[PDB]
């Protein structure tokens, strides 16, 4: 992508740390707390460079990855985060090219993975049951690109109720309060061998989606895990995980979708 360009998303770091995220606007100004810097300065340099404040303040200057982008959103549905977003594309399957099916869009944090991941030639359908919500992941999305992914459906409705045509989806993924109320639709939807999976917060979710799941009987055998993530301080002879670490997100599960009529 080369040196920063009007309309790119910027990420500044100041000297201890403190992340700030801008969209470069020829003639604006941006202001922190360690002085201001104009985006004009920025527009042009290349990645990696070290800006300097109004008051002297030096900032580091990079385009965000995705993931810094994801975490850096308006407040809104609370995000995936990225050790699961992560899994749900890997273990999930998402492939070059997959039809894919998204149910609670939310903030879209997990919606652009999902796009990354399926690329031009994919597709991704999100639904969102709440109007207000749906304007957020909506705005969030095309806040990553600059417009809206031509590839994107967002559907503001219950997913339950979808319309869409039988064996229409290639992999699911879930992520709301209730995943057993839309497992009928998911049923229908998800061809032959698609992979389904479920992202919940509770052990009270995890087995009622898990038990919801081999009740239905078109499903092979739930698979349920969790990943805990540990940072680590390496520094000199000073080498030992950290002292405080984020305890949980949410559990996951996979599952993939019978043939009809099938059983094992
Ligand atoms: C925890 S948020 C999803 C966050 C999303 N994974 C992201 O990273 O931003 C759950 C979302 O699912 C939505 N929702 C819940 N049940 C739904 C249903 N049956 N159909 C459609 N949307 C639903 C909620 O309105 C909420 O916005």
């Amino acid at each position: 992508t080369g040196p920063f360009s009007i309309g790119e998303r910027v990420q500044l770091t100041d000297a201890k740390g403190r992340r700030y995220t801008m969209s470069l606007t020829p003639g604006a100004e941006f202001h922190t707390h360690r002085g201001s810097i104009a985006h004009d300065a920025v527009i042009g340099l290349e990645q990696g460079s070290v800006v300097k404040s109004s008051n002297g303040a030096l900032f580091l200057v990079l385009r965000p990855l995705l993931v810094d982008y994801v975490m850096s959103m308006p407040r809104g549905p609370q995000v995936i985060y990225p050790k699961d977003a992560a899994q749900i594309v890997h273990e999930g399957d998402i492939f070059p090219g997959a039809r894919v099916l998204e149910a609670g869009a939310g903030s879209g944090a997990l919606t652009l993975s999902l796009l990354r991941a399926v690329g031009p030639a994919g597709q991704v359908i999100s639904y969102e049951q709440r109007a207000d919500h749906a304007e957020h992941a909506r705005r969030n999305v095309s806040g990553c690109y600059g417009q809206p992914p031509d590839n994107w459906r967002l559907v503001v409705s219950d997913l339950a109720d979808s319309e869409l045509p039988d064996g229409s989806v290639d992999r699911a993924v879930l992520d709301m309060l209730a995943p057993w109320e839309v497992l009928d639709a998911v049923s229908r939807l998800l061809v032959a061998g698609g992979v389904l999976m479920v992202y919940v917060a509770t052990v009270t979710q995890l087995s009622r989606i898990v038990e919801a799941l081999r009740a239905k009987q078109c499903w092979t055998e739930p698979r349920a895990w969790e990943t805990l993530q540990r940072g680590w301080n390496v520094v000199g002879l000073a080498v030992r995980p950290q002292h405080s670490m984020r305890g949980h997100t949410a559990f996951l599960v996979a599952t993939r979708r019978l043939a009809p009529g099938a059983v094992a």
